[PDB]
């Protein structure tokens, strides 16, 4: 598998996005063995640049850069915007425009991508055109993309990609579905289930995520046919994590003992800690991406410059409670030692 | 391990109501070196003690028998009864009494598992009284208890039981959730997750169930520190099932290609396809078992009675498009081979 080859250890730290994935955080797994990602989600063209040569500085291993698909256009948004008009007033501050771009960027980042190509390129919210994959491959990128359903996951290998993430239900963050609807509400794939489906349904490598957090559970998807294990929250609490403090805080803390898929704060179905703003506003939450995104992102920084966890998209998986802080470097030594131990065992 | 001491393979068939588990189900897995079981829900006291006699008449092997734990009393009803009166003038029937009894034979059950005792007991639906476990340990009979989250599981430690079945989102049939409530609705844990958690939150033997279709599962959960898998989906479709044509049909049917749970059927949350009769009342079942049950069985044995699957309870987890049709014997020796093929990958 290419996508192995490149690095010793079966672990990839998720790209997350809101200052999550700083270069420090990449380095540091790659420095342990595993693939560090970065993550182009929300920026421009140039910042995602600037974190690449940061990290090249870093780093000589092999890491990967997450990008977002370009989102088609389409009363819902209006009255959603309404009804948060008492958390601006709160918060003092202005809604952000719901019209903005939706393509993230898009062109320019696969510009500067092809232009000085990186080890892996994966995708979140759909995927690329045949043509960009074929074009990352002649330049000797991996390309990878996520996949929420068995359908999907062939989408993604009819595309051409080298791999497909296999991400289900318990995932922390945002869902990486193609096609956001309110039926597919209810209907989330458990991880184990979903990548035994993905397993029959493509013959492309599967790169598992949802609710790892221990070596053991890397060693789980492994045997049910996983090339790989996929770690967002895991990394979420280490110290390279650039996440907010109330955020890392959030995760062990009793108080905030549950989670849930909400469009409360990007207008998509996405896996946060059960807190004020999504009990009040995740029932209406509209389905318009990145609509909502652009309408809370100046509440959510607010909240955050105030230390309100209450007020922030508070990502998470369904594993957030055996989060671990210390260094990420730490962190895939601890993974790669319960790894090992499972394997023996099993 | 107690549990694992008593048979040969790590794999357990679940106990499934409705007329599934007949004796000869039970009987072959057993024979195959798995743990049948025998569900006594629904059934009388009587009903359950003939059918343990047969069974033990097909084998001399260990088996279990699942029993219901007693519901506490309680607008809601009257009301979803009014909703129903469509499907029993259709359907030609008279709906059920929704204040029929709560207990299910308990006490009876109880009795004819403590005068002629039987290898394994497992409940469902919460947890027995503490003397009640002790009573059948001594007795030697090794007792088991669902748990949906990691708090359940320590709740059926307390208990004194010998093993907790973590049982996931992505189950067929029945959550087997201790107090059902609107609020856990969409709160379900995946099962790569739910191991994880009781795993560390309990010292005891853990038996995972949801989405189990394959060996590779097996050997999956088994990484993740689980001592068995119990499968329900898997074997309801092999030749000794006793699960209506429709019902097993549909499990591998292109128009049902989606489940979800509802408390449509019962008034408590169990994943069913998505059919006819679970998109008209699904909206609307309240949280009322097993008075709901009572009031749509008759509806339910009309709609069999007529091959109509679209009225029909059609329990399925999430990997029922993997099921196959054969006999569970062959099954089990398929899923050992699938198991042993995935620990020397592994
Ligand atoms: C803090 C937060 C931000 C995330 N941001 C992104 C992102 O920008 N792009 C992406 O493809 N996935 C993103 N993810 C999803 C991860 O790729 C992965 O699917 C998820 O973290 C797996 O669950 P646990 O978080 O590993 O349960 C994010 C997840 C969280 C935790
Ligand atoms: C046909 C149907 C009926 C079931 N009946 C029972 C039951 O009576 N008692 C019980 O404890 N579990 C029952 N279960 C749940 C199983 O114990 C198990 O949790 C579930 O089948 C696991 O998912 P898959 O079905 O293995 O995904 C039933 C499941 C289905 C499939």
């Amino acid at each position: 598998s290419a996508l192995t080859d490149l690095f010793p250890l079966p672990i990839v730290q998720a790209p997350m996005a809101g200052g999550v994935s700083v270069p420090q955080l990449a380095a540091a797994v790659c420095e342990a063995g595993g693939l560090g990602f970065l993550a182009a989600g929300y920026k421009t063209a140039d910042g995602m640049y600037q974190e690449i040569k940061r990290l090249r500085g870093l780093t000589g291993r092999p890491f990967g850069v997450n990008v977002f698909m370009p989102q088609p256009e389409l009363g819902a948004v209006e009255v959603y915007a309404h009804q948060l008009a008492g958390e601006a007033a709160w918060y003092e501050t202005e809604l952000g425009d719901p019209d903005g771009g939706r393509d993230d960027g898009y062109d320019a980042k696969l510009a500067v991508l092809l232009d000085d190509p990186v080890p892996v390129v994966s995708f979140h919210f759909g995927v690329p055109d045949r043509e960009v994959i074929a074009r990352l491959r002649r330049a000797g990128t991996l390309t990878l993309v996520t996949a929420t359903t068995p359908e999907e996951a062939r989408a993604v290998e009819a595309a051409g990609a080298d791999a497909v993430i296999a991400q289900g239900v318990e995932a922390g963050g945002d869902q990486g579905t193609h096609r956001d609807s309110s039926e597919d509400d209810g209907a989330g794939i458990g991880l184990l289930s979903l990548l035994a489906q993905v397993r029959e349904a493509v013959d492309i490598p599967v790169v598992a995520a949802g609710g790892i957090m221990r070596g053991g559970q890397i060693a789980a998807v492994l045997a049910a046919g996983a090339d790989a294990a996929q770690l967002g929250t895991a990394f979420l609490a280490t110290d390279e994590s650039g996440a907010p403090g109330p955020h890392k805080r959030a995760l062990t803390d009793p108080l905030f003992a549950r989670t849930r898929l909400t469009r409360a704060f990007t207008g998509r179905p996405a896996r946060s800690l059960v807190n004020r703003f999504l009990r009040e506003h995740g029932p209406y939450a509209p389905a318009a991406y990145p609509d909502v995104h652009h309408l809370t992102s100046p509440l959510r920084k607010a909240a955050a410059k105030a230390g309100d966890a209450q007020g922030m998209a508070l990502w998470a998986g369904q594993g957030h409670r055996m989060a671990r802080e210390l260094p990420a470097g730490r962190l895939v030594e601890v993974l790669a030692a319960e790894l090992a131990e499972a394997r023996t065992a099993l």
